[PDB]
C-alpha cells in the first residue's frame, strides 16, 4: 500500500477491508453539525518531561519516536479516560498549499496535518493498545502557510538526513509542546487509523486553531522521498487519505 495511482487510498481495501468499516478515519469536520458538549472536560497536554529519541523516514511519513516506557509526555482529559502516553508524532502533507490535511473543516483542506499519537496506558503497550476501540488517542493539528513556526525548525532541519525510507537520525531534546498552537479547543469523535491496518482503535481529537508554519518549512517536507536509497526518486508527497464517510457518528465540540 501506498499513496500512488495504483496502491493509493482506492485501494487499500483490498488488502484491508475494515477500509469500508463503521468508524474509519479521516472525516469531514461540518462545523455547523458538531455539537458542543459542556460535559467534555479541558485536554491536559502534559509534554515537559518528554523524551524524544529519533527520527525515522518510514517510506510513509517521518516518525519523531519518544521514550513511552514510562509517563513522560501524556495526554489526559476531554473526552478520555485515563493516561495515554506519547509515542511518535508525524506528518502528513501535500504537493500544493491546497491540500494535504486529512481531516477536513467544512471541506477546507489545510496544507498539512500533525498527528501527536498516545496509547492507553491500561493496555501496556501500543501493539496491543491498536486492538482496542479505546486503544489510541491522536491529537490532530491543521498547519497553514503563512509566518514560520519556530518550534517546528529542528525537525525541517534534519530531514536532510532521513531523505529516503528506512533511515533514521537520532533526535534527543526536542520539546513538543513548540508545535501546539495557542488554544486547546477540539472536536472529538471516534475513528481509526488513517493508514493501513486502518484499525478502528482511535479516539480523535482535532484542534480547531491552527498552526502557521512556512512556506520554506513546507517546501522541506516535499523533498523527502517515499523510496529507498539508490531507487527511482518519488517525492514524499500527498500522503492523506481524503474524508471517509461519518456513517452512524457525531463529532462534538468542546467549545461554543
Ligand atoms: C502504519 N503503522 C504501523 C502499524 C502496523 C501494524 C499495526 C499497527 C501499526 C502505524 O502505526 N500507523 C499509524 C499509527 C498511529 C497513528 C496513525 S494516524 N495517521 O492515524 O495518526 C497511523
Ligand atoms: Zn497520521
Amino acid at each position: 500500500w501506498g499513496y500512488g495511482k495504483h496502491n493509493g487510498p482506492e485501494h487499500w481495501h483490498k488488502d484491508f477491508p475494515i477500509a469500508k468499516g463503521e468508524r474509519q478515519s479521516p472525516v469531514d469536520i461540518d462545523t455547523h453539525t458538531a455539537k458542543y458538549d459542556p460535559s467534555l472536560k479541558p485536554l491536559s497536554v502534559s509534554y515537559d518531561q518528554a523524551t524524544s529519541l529519533r527520527i525515522l523516514n518510514n517510506g510513509h511519513a517521518f516518525n519523531v519516536e519518544f521514550d513511552d516506557s514510562q509517563d513522560k509526555a501524556v495526554l489526559k482529559g476531554g473526552p478520555l479516560d485515563g493516561t495515554y502516553r506519547l509515542i511518535q508524532f508525524h506528518f502528513h502533507w501535500g504537493s500544493l498549499d491546497g491540500q494535504g490535511s486529512e481531516h477536513t473543516v467544512d471541506k477546507k483542506k489545510y496544507a498539512a496535518e500533525l498527528h501527536l499519537v498516545h496509547w492507553n496506558t491500561k493496555y501496556g503497550d501500543f501493539g496491543k493498545a491498536v486492538q482496542q476501540p479505546d486503544g489510541l488517542a491522536v491529537l490532530g493539528i491543521f498547519l497553514k502557510v503563512g509566518s514560520a513556526k519556530p518550534g517546528l525548525q529542528k525537525v525541517v532541519d534534519v530531514l536532510d538526513s532521513i531523505k529516503t525510507k528506512g533511515k533514521s537520525a537520532d533526535f534527543t531534546n526536542f520539546d513538543p509542546r513548540g508545535l501546539l498552537p495557542e488554544s486547546l479547543d477540539y472536536w472529538t469523535y471516534p475513528g481509526s487509523l488513517t493508514t493501513p491496518p486502518l484499525l478502528e482503535c482511535v479516539t480523535w481529537i482535532v484542534l480547531k486553531e491552527p498552526i502557521s508554519v512556512s512556506s520554506e518549512q513546507v517546501l522541506k517536507f516535499r523533498k523527502l522521498n517515499f523510496n529507498g536509497e539508490g531507487e527511482p526518486e518519488e517525492l514524499m508527497v500527498d500522503n492523506w487519505r481524503p474524508a471517509q464517510p461519518l456513517k452512524n457518528r457525531q463529532i462534538k465540540a468542546s467549545f461554543k
